[PDB]
């Protein structure tokens, strides 16, 4: 599903908190080059909440399915999918529409 032409329309949305390019700097989030079918925590320069360690623990891979649940809400995401009650994401941001979500994954399919 998904116009990765559109998904990179609507990534600028993504823009003040991640980078795209491949070895582009961690600015608010974790840079996103190579994120597609990569694990949760993927980039080892990034200090993650220690929820994004454990669905790594967990052997969680960002497919399709789980970056459409999580970029729905994160927090309810990472809570899920963790199994710690106490867990915390930093991102927050939701993307709400169903055409953006799909859209957007298909771009990131694009970046490895
Ligand atoms: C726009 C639609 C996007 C998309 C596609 C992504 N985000 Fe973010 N994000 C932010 C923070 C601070 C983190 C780390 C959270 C923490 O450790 O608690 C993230 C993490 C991600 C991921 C997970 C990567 C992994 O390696 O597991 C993904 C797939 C992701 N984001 C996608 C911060 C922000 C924002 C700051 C306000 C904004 C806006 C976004 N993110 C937007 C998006």
């Amino acid at each position: 599903e998904g116009d990765a032409a559109a998904g990179e329309k609507v990534s600028k949305k993504c823009l003040a908190c991640h980078t795209f390019d491949q070895g582009g700097a961690n600015k608010v989030g974790p840079n996103l080059f190579g994120v597609f079918e990569n694990t949760a925590a993927h980039k080892d320069n990034y200090a993650y909440s220690e929820s994004y360690t454990e669905m790594k623990a967990k052997g969680l891979t960002w497919t399709e399915a789980n970056l459409a649940a999580y970029v729905k809400n994160p927090k309810a995401f990472v809570l899920e999918k963790s199994g710690d009650p106490k867990a915390k994401s930093k991102m927050t941001f939701k993307l709400t529409k169903d055409d953006e979500i799909e859209n957007v994954i298909a771009y990131l399919k694009t970046l490895k």
